[PDB]
DNA sequence: CCGACGGCGCATCAGC
DNA sequence: GCTGATGCGC
DNA sequence: GTCGG
């Protein structure tokens, strides 16, 4: 909030480029700038001052000077007053509707919540659930509720097979006081980078969570990644809790560290860390860290026994989860 | 200048 | 049916 | 939109 006005602005611009312009690199450029400025420990006084930060160039510097002097950005003022842009931006807030589908729906005249509700038949499964819980999915989850959800998840998976280990990652692992959803990393000794000695490992867990009515809907589901909806149980006469988004990722037990590093995020932190990795001659994904041979092709996985080992390879001092919120 | 920008799971679809 | 490209998401 | 070779 120290430079909240500016970071909000950049984030709006980022969303515009992504949702309306369908210019993903501009989206990432604005988010990185917003990110680096967000952690700058001083109340920015000018675009020039901001341009010193990495990720902030000439264009954003000018915008920062406009925002600082007028308190607003004409470029955004116009975007807001543009019906097509406003429609597209709104529609993309429904989970399952991205930049493309939003523009297409608008072409059909489907541009409001009311339009979507009356044309449910024109949405795929994911979009339909996103619409169904539109209001709920925008609500934040207090950490206290995250704690209650964690308890249910770990206890239920334990009941399935005491050998499963479920770790809540995402902003929760980063110590956030509220999260947008729950991200669960799941491992089991039967599934390694060497073999899958037991099928349905993810399925069984999803099944159990559905049996107890924790998981209520499914957006997508595969062998290693589940994307759905869940809800905490409420007491008698007690109003129900909002439905929440839940992501479950099954990862080879031997590649847990690259996995937890990936799922802990933040997304921008991963982008920055993986970019740094490449500059240092390495490539990092959720399974391994590999050196990039002279040719440019990834080599064999390097030994990893802690999150810190990954950091050492790329010559970065270790950073606790709570400091990875970029 | 201008090529690169992190990396990948699941749903859907065109082409064969 | 498969496979590769695209959309959307983590 | 920003960066580095
Ligand atoms: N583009 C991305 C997106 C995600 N992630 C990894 C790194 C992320 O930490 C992790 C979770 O994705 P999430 O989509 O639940 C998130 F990001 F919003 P979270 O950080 O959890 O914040 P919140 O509380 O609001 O959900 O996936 C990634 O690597 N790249
Ligand atoms: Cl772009
Ligand atoms: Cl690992
Ligand atoms: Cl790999
Ligand atoms: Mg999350
Ligand atoms: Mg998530
Ligand atoms: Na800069
Ligand atoms: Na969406």
């Amino acid at each position: 909030t120290l430079n909240g006005g500016i970071t909000d602005m950049l984030t709006e611009l980022a969303n515009f480029e992504k949702n309306v312009s369908q210019a993903i690199h501009k989206y990432n450029a604005y988010r990185k700038a917003a990110s680096v400025i967000a952690k700058y420990p001083h109340k920015i006084k000018s675009g020039a001052e901001a341009k010193k930060l990495p990720g902030v160039g000439t264009k954003i510097a000018e915008k920062i000077d406009e925002f600082l002097a007028t308190g607003k950005l004409r470029k955004l003022e116009k975007i807001r007053q543009d019906d097509t842009s406003s429609s597209i931006n709104f529609l993309t807030r429904v989970s399952g509707i991205g930049p493309s589908a939003a523009r297409k729906f608008v072409d059909e005249g489907i541009k409001t919540l009311e339009d979507l509700r009356k044309n449910e038949d024109k949405l795929n499964h994911h979009q339909r659930i996103g619409l169904k819980y539109f209001g709920d999915f925008e609500k934040r989850i207090p950490r206290e509720e995250m704690l209650q959800m964690q308890d249910i998840v770990l206890n239920e998976v334990k009941k399935v097979d005491s050998e499963y280990i479920a770790t809540v990652c995402g902003s929760f692992r980063r110590g956030a006081e509220s999260s947008g959803d729950m991200d669960v990393l799941l491992t089991h000794p039967s599934f390694t980078s060497e073999s899958t000695k037991q099928p349905k490992l993810l399925h069984q867990v999803v099944e159990q969570l559905q049996k107890v009515h924790f998981i209520t809907d499914t957006l997508s589901k595969g062998e290693t990644k589940f994307m759905g909806v869940c809800q905490l149980p409420s007491k008698n006469d007690e109003k129900e809790y909002p439905h929440r988004r839940i992501d479950i990722r099954l990862i080879p037990k031997d590649q847990y560290y690259c996995g937890v590093l990936y799922f802990t995020g933040s997304d921008i932190f991963n982008k920055n860390m993986r970019a740094h990795a490449l500059e240092k001659g390495f490539t990092i994904n959720e399974y391994t860290i590999r050196p990039l041979g002279v040719t440019g092709v990834a080599g064999e996985p390097l030994p990893v026994d802690s999150e810190k080992d990954i950091f050492d390879y790329i010559q970065w001092k270790y950073r606790e989860p709570k400091d990875r919120s970029e």
